[PDB]
C-alpha cells in the first residue's frame, strides 16, 4: 500500500527501493514508503516560484489569520488523527499530547501574530537607532523573509506536533515548507498534509512533503534556504558537514537527544508533598509517550540520604504503570513504535549495564514478541562521577538511571555533566537552592522547571514544550533553538539594518520614524477613519502655558505632593533648581490638547507605549503637542457582529517654547475602521 | 624578531616552523611569527579555570565599566598604535578609522551595557509570560553567560577594529577570548593586547593571544565555546567542516567576503545633487584602506541612459587619487598589505577580465616594486546577466566592476544576483524606490544605506559598520550576525526558559514577577535608600473612591473633553455603557497614592515603562495601588562630585474593590544610594 | 443637573470695517448666532456674539 509524497501540487509517489511502515502493537506492515524518481528539483522549483511569492505578498496579519483558519480546519476533523496515531504504539493521553499541542502551537502563533506583528510585508523589530547629532541619518533593522524553502526533517515522536511546531513558525515568518517525515510514522504526517492541502486555505506551493528519503533534495538548495533537523545526533552530524550546505552556508538548526536530568534538593524531605510531586513528575514523564519524548527525564539525581526513599517510592509507583495494548482497559504505558526501536533502547540498556546497576525489571524484553513492547526500567548508578557512560550514552525509551549526590555541589556538576541537555527539573521549595541551581545549570540546560507545591497544580510538565519557550539546548542538545515565541519566526528572516534618513525609513517601513516629513491636511487626524490614516499624519496643537496655578490644581487633584512640585525650599536644593511642573500633568495636558472631543473613530485609548520625561517643564512654560501617526496595524473581525477596527498608535511629541522636546512618548489607539472583512 | 603570544598569562613564543611580517610600503620583514610548540590545550584550561570564574562573578555593570576603562586607558596611548598600522601601508585617515571605530565600539558597548543590562549575572530578556489561567505556573527567559572560551579568528583588515568589535561583547557577554589574528599584520593586535593586559584592568585569563597558527586549538574545545571567524570564504568553509566543531554543536560564527551592490535609481539626473554624491560614496569606498575593507564597493549599478556619464564622472573622480607612501603629504590611498595579497588581487582582477572590460589601469600593476602597491581599478561588464563570473569573483583590493542596469527591475536582479552580500546603498530621492529595494533586496543584504541628499551631510559611510548595527549578510556573506546592539552579546549567552512558580522565578531573576511573595515592612518603600531597598518590598495604598467629581475636575483641569468621559448620551452609545473615569486620572490619582510627600531618598521619576488599561473604572469605583519593586540596577556615578543613585524600577498595579487589575504598569526611579563607590 | 448640553455655533452677519488707518489689521465684525440645546433638541439659552475676525485682504 502506497503512502504518496505532495510534490509540485501532486500527489506523487516513488518507484523503486522502499522501506515499510509496521504496525506498532500488533506487527504487520500496513504502509510503505518510497521516493525513488521524484524530481526534488522541480520540487523546490515549483515552492519557490509558485508557493514563496503568495506568501511574502500577504501581510504578517493574514499570514497569522491563514494560520488560525488551518487551526481551526484541523482541529475539526481531529478524529481521523487519533485513528493514525493509534497506529503508532500511542495511547489516547499519549496522542492527546501530539495532536493538541500541535494545534495549540498553531493557535498560540496565530495569536502571537494577530497581537505583536505589523500589517506590512517588511517588521521593523527596533525603535530607532539615531546615528547622527543633527538628526538626518539614522538607522532601524528589519526583517524580511526569506525567498526560499524551509527544509524540515522530523522524527518519529510527534508527527503532528513535530511538524506543526516548524510548520506555524515558517509560514508565519513567510516562506514554503518542504516536510521530509520520519519514514517509521509518515502516516500521521501525511494525514495532516492532506487536511491542510485539501481546504483552500493555504496558498499552492506553500507546503511540500517527501514520505520516504530525500537523496537529491539536500544537495540542490539555495542559499536562502534553511534547513532545520530534528533526531539522533549522529545523523544531524553527517548533515552539518554535507558540503551544500556548509558551500552555500544555508543555516543549519539541529535538535538532538540529551540526557535531561531532575535533580531533588537537600531542603526535600519525604514527609514533604515535594517528594510526592517529584516522584509523580519522574513516574508521568518516564512513561507519558512510552520514554519516546525529547524532554524526558533521564538522569534522576537525588541526594545521598534519600536514595533508598525516593527507589522505594518509583518501585512503588512503576508496578503499577501497565505495558499493553492502548485500546483495551487498565493500560497507562503504550508501546514503542518498531522492533529496531526495541532493539536499540535494549542495546543501550545492556551499554548502560556494562558499568551500571539495577533497581527494576530492565533489559529483560521479548524480542520476538508480537508488538514494539518494553518494561519501564529503573537504573542506578552507585558511582555516578567515576562512570563515563551514565553522562553519555542514553536509552531512548522508558529506561532512566538513578545516581546520588553530595549536598547540592555535587547535583550541580551531576546536572551540568550530561554535556548540554535539552531540558531540566529542580524539585525543592528553598529559593536560595534555586538561585544557586540556575546560576550554574543553565548554561547546559535550554528550559528549566524548577518544581514545587505552588507550581504543581496547573504545571503543563516537564515533557510539554510550550509553544512560547525555547526548546533546544546547547551541546549535544544540537544548539538550535526552536519555538521561542517570535524568536521563532526571525529564524526565516534576514535582519538587515537599513541606513537612511528618516524621512526614507519612514516610506521603507510603512511607520514614522522621529524627524520624517508630514502630512498636515487642515482636519484632526482623530476625525479620520482608519483607511484614510496614513503614517505620518501629523497635527500641531496649540499651546498651553504651564503655570504655578497648574501645579497646584494638580498637585491637589491627584494627590501627588512631591516635594519638588509642592515645596519651594527642597527645589531649591533639589537636582531641578525650583518647583517643576508634574510629569503626569504634562502628559495629561498633552491628552487635553489633540485629543478630539466629539464622537469619531477613536473608540479607545488603554495604551501607553514608552514615556520617558527628558527636561523639566517650570512655571511660565509653554507647551506644544505633535501628535502624529505611527502604526495602523488592523485587527481581523473575529465575529461578523463585531465592530470593524484596528490598534493605530500615535507617536506623541511634546515640546516648549524653546522647541526642546519634553516628554516624548507613544499611544496606542482603537480607531473603528470604515469597511469590515465579514 | 619574535612576536609574541599571550597564552596562559605570560608572554611565550613558538619554536619551530615560522612566517613573517612584511613592512608593507617598504618591503622589510621587520617581524617573524610563530606558534608551534605552545601548549594550546593549557591556554583553554587556564582561560576556563581562571578568567572565566571571574567574569562571571562580575555583574553586567561592572563588566560594563571595566570595558569603558579599557576604552578610556587604550585611548589614551593611541599614538603607540598607528606607529604600528603605517606598518600596514595605511594612511593616517584610514588608522583612524582602525583605532578610534575600534575604541568607539568599546565606548558603544559600555553605553549599551550601563542602560540596558541589569546589576546581575542573569538577564532576563523577556518581561513574563503567564502558562497558567490561574497565576501559579508562568515563565520567563533568562540569559546566562556561558562557561567557555571565544575563539575568535581575525583577517589582516581590521587588527584593532576587527578584534574589538568581537571582544567587547564578548567580555560584556562574560566570556574569556582567545583571539588568532591574522599573521600578515599580528603586531598591531600583540600591541593592543599588550596595552589591555598591562593595566590591571580585566582579570588574568580573560583575554590570550596567539600570534601564529592555531593548530590544535579547535581539537580540544568543550561544547560551551563559541568561534568567530572572518577572512575568505574557502577557509571558512574548511573551518566547519571541521570535525570536533560539527561533533561539540559549538557556535561557528563565520564572515566571509562579498560582493556589494550599490545601484543608481531612475529618478537621479545628472544635474541632480544626487549624481555627485553618488560618485564620491563610490570613490571614497573604493578607495578608503586601499579597497580592503570587507564592506567595499564592488559592484555599481547605474541605469543603461547614463553608464557614460557615471563613467565618466567616476574617472574623473579617480584620476586625482594618488596611490604612494602615506607618510608623504599629497597621498590619498594608501597600500595592499602584503605582495601575496597583491597577486591575489591581480589574478581575481585577470578572472574578470577574461569575461569583462576596461575602463582604467586594471591588470597593469607592477609586480616587482618594493612596496605593495595597487593602482584604483574600475571594470566594465556590457553583459551583467550573462556573465556569472561578475557575481562569483571578488578582488579584493581598490577594484570595483561598473554594469548597466534596466529601470529599477534588472537593477534589483543585478544587486540580488551577489549570492548574499554584506552591504549595499541604493542612491535615490524617490522614496518608493527605496521601498522596493529593500522590499526586494534586503534578503540578500546585511546593511542597506539609502543615501540621498539630508543622508550624505552626517553619513558615517557604506564601509564604516555600526557598533549598533547588524554586521553580517546572508549566503556568500557567511550568514553569521555581529555588532547588532545587544544582539551580539547573545551569542555567548545561552538561552534558558526558566518555569516554575512566580515566587520562585522573583528569587532566581533578582527581580518581582507578577504574584511573588512580598516584604511588606510597615515603613515606606519611598523611604528606604537604594542599599536596602529588595525586589519585592511591596506597598498596599489606601482607597479613592472614583466618584463622578473627579472625572469632571480632571476632564477640566487637563482639557480631555473626550465623549466617554464627558458625555452622557454618547457614553451610552459606547463600549464601555456609561462614563468611565479618564484612564490618565487613575494614573495620576495612582501616583497620589503611593508618592511620599517627604524629602526622601527618590529624587526623580521620568519614566513609565508600560502602561496597559484593562477595564474601565467606572464613578462609584474605588482603587487601590500596590506598589512594589522590581528592579535595581544602579549607576557607576561617572564623576567625583555626583550623588550615587541606581534607577529603581517600580512595579505599579492599580485595582478596586473587586481585585480585578486595571491599569497595571511599571515606573523607573531615580533613587539615591546610601554609599558611593567613585 | 444629569441633562446634556449641545452648542450650534452658526455665522449670522459679516459686516467689514474700513481699515481707518494704513497700518491696522483689516478685519470685520462678524455676528455668530449661539443656540444651545439639551438631549429633548429644546433650546436653552439661545443668543448671538459679536466677534472681530480679521480679513485675508486690506483695502486701504
Ligand atoms: N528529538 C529527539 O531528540 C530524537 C531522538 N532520537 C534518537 O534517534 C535515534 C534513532 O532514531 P532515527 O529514527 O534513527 O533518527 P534518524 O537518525 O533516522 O534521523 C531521523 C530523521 O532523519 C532522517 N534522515 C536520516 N538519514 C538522512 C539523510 N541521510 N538525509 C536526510 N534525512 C535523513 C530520517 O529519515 P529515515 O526515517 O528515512 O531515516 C528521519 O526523518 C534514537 O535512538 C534516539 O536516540 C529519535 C528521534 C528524535
Ligand atoms: N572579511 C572579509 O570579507 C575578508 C575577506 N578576505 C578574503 O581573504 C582572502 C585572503 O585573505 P586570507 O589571508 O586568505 O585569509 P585566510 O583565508 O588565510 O584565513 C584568514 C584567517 O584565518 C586563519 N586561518 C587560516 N587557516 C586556518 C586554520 N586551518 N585554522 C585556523 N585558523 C586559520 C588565518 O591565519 P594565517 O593568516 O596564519 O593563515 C587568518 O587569521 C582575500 O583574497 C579576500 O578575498 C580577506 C580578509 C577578510
Amino acid at each position: 500500500q502506497q503512502l504518496a509524497s505532495f510534490l509540485s501540487g501532486t500527489w506523487q509517489s516513488g518507484r523503486g527501493r522502499s522501506r515499510l511502515i509496521h504496525h506498532a502493537i500488533s506487527g504487520e506492515a500496513l504502509w510503505e514508503v518510497t521516493s525513488e524518481g521524484l524530481d526534488m528539483a522541480a520540487a523546490r522549483q515549483f515552492a519557490i516560484e509558485k508557493g514563496a511569492p503568495a506568501l511574502r505578498a500577504m501581510t504578517f496579519i493574514e499570514r497569522a489569520a491563514m494560520l488560525k483558519a488551518v487551526a481551526k480546519h484541523l482541529l475539526s476533523e481531529k478524529e481521523r488523527f487519533y485513528a493514525l496515531s493509534a497506529q503508532t504504539g500511542a495511547t489516547r493521553a499519549d496522542s492527546w499530547v501530539d495532536i493538541e499541542g500541535g494545534i495549540g502551537t498553531l493557535f498560540t502563533y496565530a495569536s502571537l501574530g494577530s497581537r505583536e506583528l505589523p500589517d506590512d510585508t517588511l517588521w521593523p523589530e527596533d525603535e530607532l537607532i539615531p546615528l547622527s547629532k543633527e538628526g538626518g541619518f539614522a538607522a532601524r533593522h528589519l526583517l524580511t523573509s526569506k525567498s526560499g524553502v524551509a527544509v524540515h526533517i522530523n522524527a518519529f515522536n510527534f508527527p503532528c506536533w513535530g511538524m506543526l511546531e516548524k510548520l506555524a513558525p515558517t509560514w508565519l515568518g513567510g516562506m514554503p515548507a518542504i516536510i521530509k517525515p520520519a519514514t517509521a510514522t509518515a502516516q500521521l504526517t501525511q494525514a495532516m498534509v492532506k487536511s491542510i492541502v485539501d481546504s483552500g486555505l493555504v496558498p499552492e506551493g506553500a507546503i511540500s512533503l517527501i514520505c520516504g528519503s530525500a537523496g537529491d533534495l539536500l544537495d540542490h538548495l539555495d542559499s536562502q534556504d534553511v534547513v532545520t533537523f530534528t533526531g539522533s545526533a549522529a545523523t544531524g552530524q553527517m548533515l552539518r558537514v554535507q558540503p551544500n550546505i556548509v558551500a552555500k552556508s544555508i543555516p543549519f538548526t539541529m535538535e538532538a537527544d540529551s540526557l535531561n536530568c531532575c535533580v531533588l534538593g537537600e531542603d526535600v524531605t519525604p514527609d514533604q508533598p515535594e517528594f510526592a510531586l517529584f516522584i509523580r513528575e519522574v513516574v508521568r514523564e518516564m512513561t507519558t509517550k512510552a520514554g519516546q519524548k525529547c524532554t524526558a527525564i533521564r538522569r534522576i539525581i537525588v541526594p545521598q540520604a534519600l536514595v533508598n526513599a525516593v527507589s522505594d517510592a518509583l518501585v512503588a509507583r512503576l508496578q503499577k504503570v501497565v505495558v499493553g495494548d492502548p485500546a483495551q482497559e487498565g493500560v497507562k504505558m503504550g508501546a514503542l513504535v518498531n522492533a529496531e526501536q526495541r532493539a536499540d533502547v535494549q542495546e543501550k540498556v545492556n551499554i548502560l549495564l556494562a558499568a551500571g546497576c539495577e533497581i527494576r525489571l530492565g533489559g529483560q524484553a521479548d524480542l520476538s514478541a508480537a508488538g514494539a513492547f518494553f518494561p519501564p526500567t529503573l537504573l542506578y548508578c552507585p558511582q555516578p562521577d567515576e562512570t563515563p557512560a551514565v553522562h553519555a550514552t542514553e536509552a531512548f525509551g522508558p529506561v532512566a538511571t538513578l545516581m546520588p549526590a553530595q549536598n547540592q555541589r555535587h547535583a550541580l556538576q551531576l546536572a551540568c555533566a550530561g554535556g548540554g541537555s535539552l531540558a531540566g527539573t529542580l524539585v525543592t521549595a528553598d529559593p536560595q537552592i534555586a538561585r544557586q541551581f540556575i546560576a550554574d545549570a543553565a548554561r547546559t540546560h535550554g528550559r528549566i522547571q524548577i518544581l514545587n507545591e505552588e507550581s504543581a497544580k496547573e504545571s503543563t510538565g516537564h515533557g510539554s514544550p510550550l509553544p512560547q519557550l525555547v526548546h533546544g539546548g546547547p551541546g549535544r542538545a544540537g544548539g538550535g533553538e526552536e519555538l521561542g515565541g517570535l524568536r521563532a519566526v526571525k529564524h526565516y528572516m534576514q535582519r538587515t539594518a537599513v541606513q537612511g534618513s528618516p524621512t526614507m525609513l519612514a516610506a521603507i517601513s510603512k511607520q514614522w520614524v522621529r524627524g520624517a516629513k508630514v502630512e498636515e491636511d487642515r482636519i484632526h487626524p482623530f476625525r479620520k477613519y482608519f483607511e484614510e490614516l496614513q503614517p505620518g499624519d501629523s497635527l500641531l496643537t496649540p499651546r498651553r502655558t504651564m503655570t504655578e496655578a497648574d501645579i497646584v490644581n494638580f498637585a491637589c487633584l491627584s494627590g501627588d505632593h512631591f516635594y519638588a512640585h509642592m515645596d519651594k525650599i527642597a527645589a531649591a536644593e533639589s537636582i531641578f533648581g525650583e518647583r517643576v511642573v508634574h510629569g503626569y500633568f504634562v502628559l495629561s495636558a498633552a491628552a487635553g490638547l489633540f485629543v478630539d472631543a466629539g464622537v469619531g473613530p477613536v473608540i479607545a485609548n488603554y495604551g501607553l507605549e514608552s514615556l520617558r520625561f527628558i527636561e523639566p517643564v517650570k512655571p511660565g512654560d509653554t507647551i506644544q503637542v505633535r501628535l502624529t501617526c505611527k502604526r495602523k496595524t488592523l485587527k481581523k473581525q473575529r465575529s461578523a457582529e463585531e465592530k470593524p477596527t484596528g490598534v493605530v498608535e500615535w507617536a506623541v511629541e511634546v515640546f516648549n517654547q524653546h522647541q526642546t522636546p519634553v516628554a516624548l512618548y507613544s499611544i496606542l489607539t482603537l480607531v473603528a475602521r470604515q469597511h469590515g472583512d465579514f
